[PDB]
């Protein structure tokens, strides 16, 4: 089998991407936040307390007759912005793109932090980093991918995500028509439960490349790009005006500036993130001082290969028994 379903961006700047997914019988369509970096499938519900629910769609596990409480289960995540969300657990048969799986372990949110319900276009996340990774209690449960890896034709997801645009995750085959040459596949480690990978080096603009390794994780979930200070001080410095603002919380830059490119290596492949992708406009409404994409990971204990660099790329993620990384341009 195979699914196929067009992501979507939230908002102007790319912020998250939400992706429709049928959930219960009949199906409830919510549209989630696909997530490699986290691997909990939690849902806005009708358990979640109403003052923390602010437009988002719900599901309502009493209307779906598939819907099974997971007895005992219950489940509580934060997520490295500092967000978080908790609840119980439902087993129900959820379908993306046409790929349909049963027994599907839905968390259901009794509580959610207050970026989740200011947020009215994102109703809940689907996870697709490891199960090992996973929050539910007494009984860890596996994710959408994992759950449905043994019936797909290639135990392969693909994240083909949209600068100001549409784009498409697929599950179980790889669109040989949605990217330009070839791919360049590299090595995963799971030890932290991440789609964690090591690039072979960056370039700024038309600056030579540096070969250095960065490990760090493919994220979805996560809008920006964080790497070493290092590596950002030299985009940076490339900025006129550009400066690290602790007022801010961030590298900003004069909103007149025009952005130099950012190269990053994948094997000796080499995927290009366009000067505009990492723009991510006004610091507050009518300033001037604008909002850097690419940002220092220092103090997040990890570097972070978000939306900013995923999207600028074709991705393949395997899951074959050893796993691995795909990168394409397109």
């Amino acid at each position: 089998s195979t699914g196929s379903a067009t992501t979507t961006p939230i908002d102007s700047l790319d912020d998250a991407y939400i992706t429709p997914v049928q959930i219960g019988t009949p199906a409830q369509t919510l549209n989630l936040d696909f997530d490699t970096g986290s691997s909990d499938l939690w849902v806005f519900s009708s358990e979640t307390t109403a003052s923390e629910v602010d437009g988002q769609t719900i599901y309502t596990p009493s209307k779906s007759t598939t819907a099974k409480l997971l007895s005992g289960a219950t489940w509580s995540i934060s997520y490295g912005d500092g967000s978080s969300s908790s609840g119980d657990v439902y087993t129900d048969t959820v379908s993306v793109g046409g790929l349909t799986v049963t027994g599907q372990a839905v968390e259901s949110a009794k509580k959610v932090s207050s970026s989740f319900t200011e947020d009215s276009t994102i109703d809940g996340l689907l996870g697709l980093a490891f199960s090992t990774l996973n929050t539910v209690s007494p009984t860890q449960q596996k994710t959408f991918f994992d759950n449905a890896k043994a019936s797909l034709d290639s135990p392969v997801f693909t994240a083909d995500l949209g600068y100001h645009a549409p784009g498409t995750y697929n599950f179980g085959f790889i669109d040989t028509t949605a990217y330009t040459g070839s791919i360049t596949y590299t090595a995963v480690s799971t030890k932290q439960g991440f789609w964690e990978w090591t690039s072979t080096g960056y370039a700024v603009g038309s600056g030579t490349f540096k070969s250095t390794s960065i490990d760090g994780i493919a994220d979805t979930g996560t809008t920006l790009l964080y790497l070493p200070a290092t590596v950002v001080s030299a985009y940076w410095a490339q900025v006129s005006g550009a400066k690290s603002s602790s007022s801010v919380g961030g590298y900003v830059f004069p909103c007149s500036a025009t952005l130099p490119s950012f190269t990053f290596g994948v094997g000796s492949a080499r995927i290009v993130i366009p000067g505009d992708y990492i723009d991510f406009g006004p610091i507050s409404t009518g300033s001037s001082s604008c909002f850097g994409g690419i940002q220092s990971s220092a103090g997040i204990g990890i570097n972070i290969f978000g939306d900013v660099a995923l999207k600028a790329a074709f991705v393949v993620f395997n899951g074959a028994t050893t796993p691995t990384l795909g990168f394409a341009s397109k």
